């Protein structure tokens, strides 16, 4: 799609480097779940 | 109960692990019972 040059590439796939960094946003942190303690129940 | 599988416990009492732990709340602090001294009386 850069058609400026006479000999332009077929797709934009060939004009792009697909890095595979899997970036992520700040994701809501979690507090409520771990604060408390467990009663290892072993029965229903 | 927990009747999901062939083979089930009979009463759900054979399920629950009854505990014998007893718990009492924060329970009103008794401030004025002992603040003051005693006159050990021996008559009305």
């Amino acid at each position: 799609v850069n058609q400026s040059s006479s000999v332009e590439v077929s797709s934009e796939s060939y004009e792009t480097i697909f890095s595979q960094r899997i970036i992520r946003d700040l994701q809501k942190e979690l507090v409520v779940g771990a604060l408390f303690e467990e009663l290892p129940m072993s029965s229903k």
